[PDB]
C-alpha cells in the first residue's frame, strides 16, 4: 500500500540530489551513505534538524530519470568508514566532507517523462526534474514526486517510522 509511505511524507522536507555517475549512487544504496559539497552539508544539516523527514530524491546526470529516493537518518559525520565514491574533475575526498546516513525508502526509478506536469515553485515553476544539486522541491510537488515512483515491495517502512 501506500499509507505508510504517505506517512513518512508528511510534513517532509525534499531535495534534488544528482550523482555524476550509477556508481555513486550504487554504493549509495548498497551502504545507506551519501555525501554532498560544504554548501549542501550545510543546508541539508539545517534541513534534517528542521523536519520530521528529509527526503532525497536522486537523479544520475544526464540519465533523463531519478534513480530512487532515501530519507536522512543523521547529520553528516567525518571520520567512519570511507567510502570509494567515484569523484570527478579534480575534486578530492576531502571536499565532500561528511557523511550522511540515509534509509532508502524508494530504490526504483522513474523516468523524466513522468514527472513532466510537476512544476517546482522553489526552482521559477520548472520542471521538477531540472535544479541545481541540492535544488528544494516544495511540498506539494515533492511528496506527488515520490508517489509516482513504482512501489518498492522490498522495502518495510515500519522502521524507519520507527526512527522518526
Amino acid at each position: 500500500g501506500t499509507s505508510k509511505l504517505k506517512y513518512v511524507l508528511q510534513d517532509a522536507r525534499f531535495f534534488l540530489i544528482k550523482s555524476n555517475n550509477h556508481e555513486n549512487v550504487s554504493l549509495a544504496k548498497a551502504k545507506g551513505v551519501w555525501s554532498v559539497l560544504p554548501v549542501n552539508e550545510k543546508k541539508l544539516n539545517l534541513a534534517f534538524r528542521s523536519a520530521r523527514s528529509v527526503i532525497l530524491i536522486f537523479s544520475v546526470r544526464e540519465s533523463g530519470k531519478f534513480q530512487g529516493f532515501a530519507r536522512l537518518s543523521s547529520e553528516s559525520h567525518h571520520g567512519g568508514s570511507p567510502i570509494h565514491w567515484v569523484l570527478p574533475a579534480g575534486m578530492s575526498a576531502k571536499m565532500l566532507g561528511g557523511v550522511f546516513k540515509i534509509d532508502w525508502i524508494c530504490r526504483r526509478e522513474l523516468p523524466f517523462t513522468k514527472s513532466a506536469h510537476l512544476t517546482n515553485p522553489w526552482n521559477e515553476h520548472k520542471p521538477v526534474k531540472i535544479g541545481r544539486d541540492g535544488q528544494e522541491i516544495e511540498l506539494e510537488c515533492g511528496t506527488q514526486l515520490c508517489l509516482l515512483f513504482p512501489p518498492d515491495e522490498s522495502i518495510d517502512l515500519y522502521q524507519v517510522i520507527h526512527k522518526m
